[PDB]
């Protein structure tokens, strides 16, 4: 028993982190096979960030201007190309620690682990979720760009995020491993504001199932509701609308606990309408929305 | 900016996890040099757990009864000995992935990362704290015993915890790497209850400094207090008494923010007396006590 914000083991990803320097800027890169992936803003000076023309900036760069270091050994760059907002630095050596991998673009509401890095060295690992407004609430300082987000399926690392920037609001923006930003964000130091940060309803419900499985049942009530009635309440509290697909995905948690999805929805409805009254659920005083139904099942079953 | 419950990268520890089987029981072991460390309750049947005599149980065991597997390869056991509540299985091969390590016994209030494992395979990593009642609020299922707690100092892994059991209350008990339990717990399936779980005051204050550093300042007030006045309030809310050593340790956070430790104590006092009024601090609706002053400085400075 017990329920923690758990990240995937980071070893397979640690073996891919490298340092990429271009001019005076040093950030992180991801070394997979004979390619190093990094944010293209590595080629910018802090002055350039206000309005950079990356194609023009890239013309002044050659293979030898990109310094790639894995541990204390320098990698030889034999090619460079821009794919959307990432640079792909072709190196002459394939990473001997390359795990089985995939590049996946995630949907809002999905979760992933972040291995925060500075100067190509891992400093920590934590669990995140892609917010419905396509930001992530990470923990990143200067030098963290190029840190990646990932999921692990047994021995296969699915890379889903690469860190690019912090918005003036302190939230984080980035791309998938093909260089496309999540959301409307651009790699420019400009007025960019995130939209409404709505609560991931399907994740909150999954976390209520985890609480029931772990013994916290005070919030269970004698009521039920309908998808339409529940969503009237969800909209008022800036919660994502619950769909029949979400009910279906919550199916195995409903089967495990014997509590119907709509019954759990009515408990959530009352928690939204009346608050927690000074009580806690899984050691938290608010409704947690950064555990998907898959994370709850995985944590409550022991998937290694 | 941003503040997350961050665990250390787990790679160095993943390379030490092995599976140890004795009879029908399989748990995790820690392979360092030519020794595999595991809970001694590996030699027990579920019947034995009610009142095991480990010396008598160990007499019936030989080197060949302890099956040690690292990945898909079997390790040859050439020795076995009991040190307090851990077994030390001498293997004929030194772990080639052994990192620089130390065995340290931690104080209550200190934090560490846990790499939860099942069948010698890592499933997840999370951050924990040794509670003042010597329990940890982990996330562990059947098969997780032998999972370890650790801290990392650059390239040196300081092992501090080995998981042994879950108390009837759902909290977790375990030992240091020399086999001595944290707290009064014994490796017996018996009526064992944890004492009062007090709040680690020095950690809450450090997390209030992290909140100020990250922009959350609503709780800052026009008041100050004294160590004695603060502790009168701390005792009433089952908070650990704040000492001059704690004030000293909070020194660099006080210097960084310009907020005196006693001023932060008065803000905490008002938060205890009046609650958060529906507001949040670092995305939390309660006072977080599982970040030491060192964790806050590390996370807010970028220690890799
Ligand atoms: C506005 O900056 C950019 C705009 C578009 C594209 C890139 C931009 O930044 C590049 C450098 N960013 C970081 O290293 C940075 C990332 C982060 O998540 N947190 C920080 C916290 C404090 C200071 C920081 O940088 C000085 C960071
Ligand atoms: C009362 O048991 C013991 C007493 C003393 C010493 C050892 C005891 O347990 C040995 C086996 N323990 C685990 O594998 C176990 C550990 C854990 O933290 N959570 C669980 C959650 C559900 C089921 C579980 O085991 C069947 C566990």
């Amino acid at each position: 028993s017990g329920f923690r914000k758990m990240a995937f083991p980071s070893g397979k990803v640690e073996g891919c982190m490298v340092q990429v320097t271009c001019g005076t800027t040093t950030l992180n890169g991801l070394w997979l096979d004979d390619v190093v992936y990094c944010p293209r803003h590595v080629i910018c000076t802090s002055e350039d960030m206000l309005n950079p023309n990356y194609e023009d900036l890239l013309i002044r760069k050659s293979n030898h201007n990109f310094l790639v270091q894995a541990g204390n050994v320098q990698l030889r760059v034999i090619g460079h190309s821009m794919q959307n907002c990432v640079l792909k630095l072709k190196v002459d050596t394939a990473n001997p620690k390359t795990p089985k991998y995939k590049f996946v673009r995630i949907q809002p509401g999905q979760t992933f682990s972040v291995l925060a890095c500075y100067n190509g060295s891992p400093s920590g690992v934590y669990q995140c979720a892609m917010r419905p407004n396509f930001t992530i609430k990470g923990s990143f300082l200067n030098g963290s760009c190029g840190s990646v987000g990932f999921n692990i399926d047994y021995d296969c690392v699915s890379f889903c995020y690469m860190h690019h920037m912090e918005l003036p609001t302190g939230v984080h923006a980035g791309t998938d491993l093909e260089g496309n930003f999540y959301g409307p964000f651009v790699d420019r130091q400009t007025a960019q504001a995130a939209g409404t940060d709505t609560t991931i309803t399907v994740n909150v419900l999954a976390w209520l199932y985890a609480a029931v499985i772990n013994g916290d049942r005070w919030f269970l009530n004698r009521f039920t509701t309908t998808l339409n009635d529940f969503n009237l309440v969800a909209m008022k509290y800036n919660y994502e609308p619950l769909t029949q697909d979400h009910v279906d995905i919550l199916g195995p948690l409903s089967a495990q606990t014997g509590i119907a999805v709509l019954d759990m929805c009515a408990s959530l409805k009352e928690l939204l309408q009346n608050g927690m009254n000074g009580r806690t659920i899984l050691g938290s005083a608010l409704l947690e929305d950064e555990f998907t139904p898959f994370d709850v099942v995985r944590q409550c079953s022991g998937v290694t």
